[PDB]
């Protein structure tokens, strides 16, 4: 009955973000977009211009529902945090409303509360350096905006949902094995976020009787893999040879998990980090 | 085609077998109940005398439907390990063919290939001793009956299934955390149970492309929870005090999780130990 | 032969940093302090005072060795990150040489290379409101303090480390269950702080043949312990109730396995969080 | 007063029980082996022919100062328990006293209160074959000879052991994620070990105030690793190519760490799974 979820992280259709939201919209889930403002703009040109069509097709005569598409930064907490320097920025001076309450504030007069909330984004700006190389304000970067913003997040989203909503986040292995390549201090932040994800599900559920789970997924070839120098390549060759389940990983089986974590299906589960990656996870050696 | 579930170990209707079977009655799978032969008669009885009718209500839609049920011993593989005291049983003298080997063939003759499997069950002799006062011959009981068990079950399961089907089995946080009534060699049990999961998701996931789980369950008052040392009153007050999520674990909760791990939905998870207890598992210690 | 440590975190004799100065004297290193600004000259007055001079006891006839006492400020990586505010600001202007780098230096022109690198300090500017309500500051503050110190110390110390060399850090289970009342990201920075701790293992061991690793430790009622609002006492009443070994846990306890994993014998451990803590941390529930 | 530690499970010096007792040594503890009688006559002949003499060797010092060497099987708990085959076998004839608890009431006899006991053993009749090939027989024969034999050490050693004693087993990775050749239940057995140790801790720490923790080993190439599928030839080859250090792990490697864990030098750990593989387990994939 009237099912909205927010995805916040989708600059296009090849991140999870986007096949979250195949699955969502499968469930008949209506979905909105928060677009981070650098890729704002390339992005409505291109939807307006009819080039995910064929990404929003499900099946047959079944095609994707997107109630609403907003400019979104997770790096701004409340209007009050933007520094002059980003307000007149040539890509962020034409957007509004889109620090982390005023999403909030903007979906809640627009549609009213919300039952489902994604956390599908991440940033680091020395991500290709490794961790011992990390500078201070690098690595305070990655968990500022990788972390920290899923914290804000629910702050602010809580006052705008009902109870018995769901909140998911993604995350990676690297913040419990070491993985080379993994750097600027992204495994940090996906530690903190694993870690996190508990302690937020300790306060939501006893506070707003709210869920918050991870997915922490395996390798996806998304842009932001791509960034870091290659490295997804080896990932997924790796995970294709060695997984439990030889197959290739698909945007839409971390949907159909995170469809199934947003439900009321997964009522009993909280603070749990749940693992989509073909089983690879419970390898120590390749064979 | 549709979808058939074998559930090994069904004893009543307060357990989580039947919660699983339940919720996979609302996606239409076709259930085979696994029934220990010691209550196959009892519950036969009750079953014919309307006793369960109320609990196969799953709404004004449909009722249960149960493909058959059928005496199951997870102590026997082979119809040659049935020894002569059982043999010579009031109880199995009466029954036959209820040896794991003997279930899949007549499973298979009857039904042709299953597509789901279920296994919850598990029993300990000596329960309600300590760890350290348990015997040699009440410890291996307790793997015996509640961990090879699962085993003995894909050994002999795997011919009669399809291709990408899927396994689960029922644990407990015992196996992780100490839990001081939990004795007889039971928290041994479910550490060698979720690890053999993983082994078992290597195997299977490779040779035949079939995933296996375990849902880690919050207390639930059964049959079984009642033999204890109450222990399970008390399980339950403090989970319901102490848990993130403070409501009532039903068995149905854990059902619709295990309907999940059984179906296409969670084509990317194998090997894993699912926590369904209202986020219990995540606390240090009580508030 | 000529074993040189360096305590980064010690303002008085409450601290494990103490009862790692202890533990390691014993074995006799030589101990360098590493002593934060504000707490710095009340530090050197009291003990120029003799008034840790009960407290350099160590059983008889032998008394700890201090080599050297000096400022340090883990903020501050190099003299070029040092504010104008700090370097004029009442206690900071009488001291030079405090950052990481400039300690590295300092340290290594007056005695050549050290051997042992002990990380026992942490801050959070709002520990005392849970994550929630932790603004993104505050958040920032913890993991800066707190988590990156380390990989700091890390970089620049190894300069002036010999090969086999041994760094070990402090942490608390709250990175991995929940504890309420540890906040400001104090647990996000723990988690950090143990997944950190596995990376820089990888590059040391691979690099340097350099070992890390972390101590989680349980309830001491040290000066930052009182910080949290009490807490401490609570922690302290339940640890010393409900652990596997009811005995008070001391500075000492920590100091010993410290001073072991510092120490060659632990030459094969490396990347570990090794709990401390009377076992309190394998218990699921109290009894 | 001296310390006397008891060894069960050494066979040659090849193995960990012997590196165990070699770093002991170094701290003057009185060592007693506990041989299986398959190979008790073998090993005597052995030592008494001066073939062992160059393994004892310490250092200029002193050499291995083993106190006495005793027939022992971990597959029997009492004189009842013997079958006939074993009672009339070639090996078995010649000696007595064999069973745990005959061995315990043997040593105190002797010598006394002990106050270190080491479980350094393991079998697996069906070692050679995969998880879902092992049968009933060979799985239980795995947990019994590898699992159950340190709780029934610690139920009849406890007896003959002072206050503040300590406890180590072995254990292997492969309880923790999958470790293709290491078949039989082994895997199996292990899981159950680790988590046994916990439950034991909380037992034998609240009721006697004595530790027990269990040791993780890497690879080393033993009598027994050399009947695995070579298996441990590849386990070593990869263990020194991708462990953080790249070194060749000893068996006096984690001889000096359970050298550490038996002293008073860890009084505040139990319970606990300690890691002593070069760093090997903190590893994703290979580099
Ligand atoms: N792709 C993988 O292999 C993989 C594996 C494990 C986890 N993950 C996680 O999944 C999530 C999505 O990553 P992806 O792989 O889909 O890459 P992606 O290309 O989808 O990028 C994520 C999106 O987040 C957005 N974003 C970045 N900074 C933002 C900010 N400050 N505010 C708002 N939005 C911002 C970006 O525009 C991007 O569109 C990430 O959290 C990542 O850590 C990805
Ligand atoms: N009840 C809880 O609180 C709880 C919490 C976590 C996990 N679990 C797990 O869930 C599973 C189901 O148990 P439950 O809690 O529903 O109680 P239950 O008694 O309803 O289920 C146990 C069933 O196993 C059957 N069984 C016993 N020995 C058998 C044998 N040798 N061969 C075949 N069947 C045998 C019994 O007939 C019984 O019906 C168990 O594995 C249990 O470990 C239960
Ligand atoms: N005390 C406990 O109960 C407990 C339990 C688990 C872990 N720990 C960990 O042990 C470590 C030591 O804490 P403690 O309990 O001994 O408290 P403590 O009173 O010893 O304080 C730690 C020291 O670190 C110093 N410090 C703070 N900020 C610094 C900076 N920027 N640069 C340099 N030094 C700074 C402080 O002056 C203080 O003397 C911490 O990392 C803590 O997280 C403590
Ligand atoms: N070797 C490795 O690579 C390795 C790695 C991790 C852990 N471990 C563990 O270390 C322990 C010691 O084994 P190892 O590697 O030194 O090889 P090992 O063969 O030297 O030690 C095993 C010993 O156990 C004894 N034993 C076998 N069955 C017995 C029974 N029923 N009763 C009494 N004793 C019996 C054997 O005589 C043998 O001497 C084992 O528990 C093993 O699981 C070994
Ligand atoms: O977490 C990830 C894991 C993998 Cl294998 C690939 C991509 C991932 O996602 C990111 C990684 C680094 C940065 Cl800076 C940003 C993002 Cl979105
Ligand atoms: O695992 C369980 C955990 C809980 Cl809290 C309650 C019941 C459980 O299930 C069992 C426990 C012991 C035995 Cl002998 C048999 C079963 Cl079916
Ligand atoms: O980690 C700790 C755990 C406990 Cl039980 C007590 C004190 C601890 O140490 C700290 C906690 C918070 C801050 Cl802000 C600083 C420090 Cl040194
Ligand atoms: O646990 C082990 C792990 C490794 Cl890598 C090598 C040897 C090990 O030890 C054993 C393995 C199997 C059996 Cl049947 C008996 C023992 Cl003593």
């Amino acid at each position: 009955n009237e099912d909205i979820c927010f995805i916040a992280g989708i600059g296009d259709t090849n991140g999870y973000g986007w096949g979250i939201a195949k699955e969502l919209s499968k469930r008949n889930v209506k979905i909105i977009f928060g677009i981070w403002p650098p890729v704002y703009n390339i992005f409505m040109k291109n939807y307006k211009n009819g080039k995910f069509d064929n990404d929003m097709i499900i099946d047959k005569d079944k095609k994707m529902n997107i109630l609403d598409m907003l400019p979104f930064d997770a790096s701004f907490d409340t209007a009050n945090d933007i520094d002059e320097e980003t307000k007149n920025n040539k890509r962020y001076n034409m957007l509004q409303n889109y620090t982390i309450e005023d999403v909030a504030n903007l979906i809640h007069q627009k549609y009213g509360k919300i039952n489902m909330l994604v956390h599908s984004l991440a940033n680091a700006k020395e991500v290709q350096k490794d961790l011992l190389n990390t500078s201070r304000k690098g690595y305070l970067d990655a968990l500022s905006k990788s972390s920290y913003s899923l914290i804000s997040l629910c702050k602010y989203f809580v006052n705008i949902m009902k109870p018995q909503s769901s909140i998911i986040s993604l995350t990676y292995h690297a913040s419990q094995k070491v993985v080379p390549g993994y750097g600027g201090g992204m495994s940090s932040a996906k530690a903190a976020l694993e870690s996190d994800t508990r302690v937020l599900a300790y306060h939501l559920g006893r506070n707003y009787n709210i869920r918050i789970n991870t997915i922490s997924a395996g390798p996806l070839k998304s842009r932001a893999a791509t960034a870091i120098n290659t490295f997804i390549d080896y990932m997924i060759e790796y995970s294709e040879k060695y997984a439990p389940l030889r197959q290739k990983l698909l945007s839409t089986d971390i949907g159909s998990v995170a469809s199934f974590l947003l439900s009321r299906e997964s009522r009993a589960i909280t603070g749990q980090t749940i693992y989509v990656d073909n089983g690879l996870n419970i390898m120590f050696l390749p064979d």
